[PDB]
């Protein structure tokens, strides 16, 4: 027996649907959003804070070709009903559209050669290897609920984390529309993380103690590679700013909503996680 | 990063119709919920018992295709992409896939009976042609034969698919069910698309073969479509039996077969005596 008719009528989950329906209605374009009005922003920005940027926008290019490319897509072979894979498709999709956005940005406001240095700056620099390299061998991997894990960080963890920087600069009234245009990017990655730990704990229900357990030692042990080197990478890209700091706090949020939406319990304490009012305010994430 | 994975670049195109395509397509996005397909619900009832079987039928063997392009077609030409532009592209390609099929469903809610939809699902499940098309075009998308994969999905889309769309037009010129037609033109506009990007990566890949594996793939191409012409004859021959217009069909089987050559970018295989179509219907399209 092949592949079946896919019959909508016949929803085996309500939550595919509710996620086809959201996801798929939130649809959107970079050429919907008003970058040139940030053209001016942009010149106010030091010369340091204009490479800051690129670098970072960069790095979350990385992320989402390859979220695009083998993360959404190898996922789509674990699904447990056809309508999860129709939302995986529209998933992988979507980061294609989040991937080309930065590329957006950097036509309308950066110059090519600067541009051009951040690609080869991101093709060398030793965390964002690390990190790109870590995920990308869960992807390849043969275990299914690793992939979902790895997923789950990289959404809810990694690519938050380098959010905060537009955020901070709009909360200053500089890159406002940029900042739109990476909250419509947080609207999807915000229900990607739901929706893959959902299915994620579904899988967990369908173990024995015993491996649940081990995958809970699993997720924890990921999360602390991923996070301390998330820390390294923190500190050399904000080397100069005196932001370093905010964006650690930041990590640790990010890193328990990570945590959570695979079904665990917060671990990083408040004093860890106190993320600016001024960049909650401003943000509107998970 | 390094030599594995790296950041895609949108101000680097490396070959214009991958970006010509991506704006295309995404500019005509779409849901099937933009349609106003209860407008339909009155002209519905004016068809007899036998016409809602039919075309609850049609949709649901094409509702098979799709969801077989969503989530096998689109994605094993993924691997074979020259470009990571064309890349993202089968991404939303395939993504559009399943929107799609699940207009079909949309259809069948908006119009029909439970107990009468879930006949045309069971019927699916056995029709003997259906089946082995699907078995065909399937068994090329897990193989690794590339271009063979394309010449398949390029049959799938601009030949197999436009081959149901005949009703649902017909109904348009008429007057019937003219909403469902705007959401048919909207599947056309993408599938369109579809046929001849892939038509047009297949043709720079031929060009990289060497003289004698053009011809070689060139023969597995009229192979090929004859096996699913004469699998599609069978297929209209029993569906369309009843309501009379068999003839209509397979002179429109024939129309798209001849289009689908071209988006590979050979020569007509049927004369213009056998591939003729309706005005009427060829206006609605």
């Amino acid at each position: 027996s092949r592949i079946s008719a896919i019959n909508w009528n016949k929803i085996q989950d309500d939550k595919d649907l509710e996620v086809w329906n959201r996801l798929t209605s939130n649809f959107w374009l970079p050429e919907k959003v008003p970058l040139s009005n940030d053209i001016p922003a942009w010149q106010t920005l030091s010369a340091a804070e204009q490479q800051l940027t690129i670098r970072v926008f960069t790095g979350l290019t990385l992320l989402d070709t390859i979220q695009n490319i083998a993360g959404a897509p190898s996922l789509m072979a674990d699904a447990i009903t056809p309508h999860e894979e129709a939302v995986l498709s529209n998933i992988s999709f979507m980061e294609a559209v989040h991937a080309r956005s930065y590329s957006s940005i950097f036509s309308t406001l950066c110059q090519t050669k600067e541009v051009d240095a951040a690609y080869a700056w991101s093709e060398e620099n030793p965390p964002l290897q690390r990190k790109a390299q870590i995920i990308l061998a869960h992807y390849v991997s043969d275990e299914p609920l690793k992939k979902k894990i790895a997923s789950v960080f990289l959404e809810s963890f990694l690519f938050y984390s380098g959010f905060w920087l537009p955020m901070y600069f709009s909360s200053r009234g500089k890159l406002t529309n940029t900042a739109d245009l990476i909250r419509l990017i947080i609207r999807d990655e915000a229900v990607h993380g739901y929706y893959i730990g959902y299915k994620y704990q579904i899988a967990l229900q369908k173990l024995s103690a015993i491996e649940r357990e081990e995958l809970k030692l699993f997720a924890l042990d990921l999360l602390m590679e991923l996070y301390d080197n998330e820390i390294r990478y923190t500190e050399a890209l904000y080397a100069e700013t005196g932001w370093v700091n905010d964006v650690k706090a930041f990590l640790c949020y990010n890193a328990n909503k990570a945590l959570m939406n695979l079904g665990y319990e917060a671990l990083f304490p408040p004093e860890m996680a106190d993320v600016n009012p001024a960049i909650l305010a401003a943000l509107s994430p998970n």
